[PDB]
């Protein structure tokens, strides 16, 4: 109930950068730089059905036992499994990178979502504190990843697709270190900040991460 | 139940081009006509698979409340999200388009059948004809960067290739106008021709968008 | 309750390799060598993560009717359908083929573990032994695809490449041989071998089938 505002906000933040992003796009100057527009444009895209889909009833499928009480929200992990593969796909193709690291970057984060997504549904005789670690180690290997092998090729003969990529991976990096903390203290963890605040927390996360994170690749 | 005879003839009419496709394909002249023939063979096997999934049993989850009544089937989208974007495949590689606009044409149908799919998903406290929105804007893009985007790259030095793609886009254009209004007039919509007709009416297409569709890219 | 052991070291012999392939792995000597290594390390890891579902609750979706009696896992087509698309990616570079023969082999197995997933679910009106067929029909196809077009391939300048892909050959083709006669016999198709002994031949040959398989490709 007191998500609601969250919900219909995160829609409207969205419901935003889809309608300006897409004005921009589909401008045929570059074949390299229509690759990087439709992803974003098509990332706060999905997220925006997906939030629209937490306003209007969706989202639900239980954690440790269902029906009682503690109430979830599944759209979500049915978004990040399909918007983080995709934005990593625009900072591979900058970094110019070959398909080795792209393809385990895929299914790194395919795991990462997939563990998670587990975690959250239901709690079968398994701790949730199990796949919340399986998808931290899972994030901790991008960043690694992230902060050595795409540094140990950034530069290109270009300063701003090296340094303008710095700023990506600073915003990315405070950005994803902080999805991991926010589950295990209330969301679908502890139970310290239950539903309500756990929403506006994780959107505020999300607009900034793919709306701010289109706008720097814009500028 | 009088579904089953459009049900089964509908197998058919798909178990022939299974059939008949099969043996043309995997015949090695041409590396780019492995990959045309590949998909045009997958296509209707998919599908095939699907509709003998709607005439033994399968093709349920309800729509506004089910268990009292309204029956669907849920195996249609489970094709049309396996059928739609890699129909798409053989008509971007024919007009030999940058990785660019195909990307935005997969996430783009993506979250046509996407979207449709949760419209026809019960109704929870959200209007099913909220997502009939969301994904006929969706299929617009398309038809926009069908013939637009296609249309001012459809030339290619082989006249064949760019006038017997313009014979594709008659099939396609006439053919996915015609979904969406089959939709909110009985099928998940209103409620004028029920169940019955619609499944007729809904296999006409199929026959056509896909066998056809390939007795068209076999010439 | 029987099948614990069996799952439990499971996952311990998956939960080994993903520790041993992760050490060797991004090593950057052969851009080619990377993606090569990126998948022989992400396909033990996902089927790690799925075996240690099915031993922590996960699992269940009936079988002819269930609640009942006959119990059944479906996280393990969860990853089959997870596993046998990207092995066979790393069988399909090896032999350098085009992106034709690659696209139908996924759209092969795709639907050859769809299909037989479907099998496994429930037993809507229609025979489990359908499926099974159809499951069947597909894998057959791939052993056609498999020891004749890329036989009619195998050589390449190198005969590293070409002899120790046989063995893979000899690997593959007695390995996926197996599966199919393992679900008519007890599992999910007659009754005469319950669950218990099942759930120890479907993970011998899985650990085989990708560590062991991974264990050449590495060689
Ligand atoms: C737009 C949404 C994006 C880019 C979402 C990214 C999500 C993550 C980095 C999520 C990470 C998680 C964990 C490390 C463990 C628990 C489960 C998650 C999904 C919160
Ligand atoms: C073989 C099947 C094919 C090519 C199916 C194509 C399907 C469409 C063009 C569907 C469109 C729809 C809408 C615009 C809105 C309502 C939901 C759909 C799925 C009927
Ligand atoms: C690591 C797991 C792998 C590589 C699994 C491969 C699985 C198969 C070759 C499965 C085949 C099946 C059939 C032919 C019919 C019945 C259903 C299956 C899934 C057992």
């Amino acid at each position: 109930r007191p998500e609601w505002i969250w919900l219909a906000l995160g829609t409207a933040l969205m419901g935003l950068g889809t309608l300006y992003f897409l004005v921009k796009g589909m401008g045929v100057s570059d074949p390299d730089a229509k690759k990087f527009y439709a992803i974003t444009t098509l990332v706060p895209a999905i997220a925006f059905t997906m939030y629209l889909s937490m306003l209007l009833g969706y989202g639900l499928t239980m954690v440790p036992f269902g029906g009682e009480q503690n109430p979830i929200y599944w759209a979500r992990y049915a978004d990040w499994l399909f918007t983080t593969p995709l934005l990593l796909l625009d900072l591979a193709l900058l970094v110019d990178a070959d398909q080795g690291t792209i393809l385990a970057l895929v299914g790194a984060d395919g795991i990462m979502i997939g563990t998670g997504l587990v975690g959250a549904l239901t709690k079968v005789y398994s701790y949730r504190f199990v796949w919340w670690a399986i998808s931290t180690a899972a994030m901790l290997y991008i960043l690694y990843v992230l902060f050595f092998g795409f540094t140990s090729k950034a530069e290109s003969m270009r300063p701003e697709v090296a340094s303008t990529f710095k700023v990506l991976r600073n915003v990315t990096v405070v950005l994803w270190s902080a999805y991991p903390v926010v589950w295990l203290i209330g969301s679908e963890g502890a139970g310290i900040v239950p539903l309500n605040i756990e929403t506006l927390l994780f959107m505020v996360l999300d607009v900034s991460a793919k709306v701010g994170f289109g706008l720097i690749l814009l500028r």
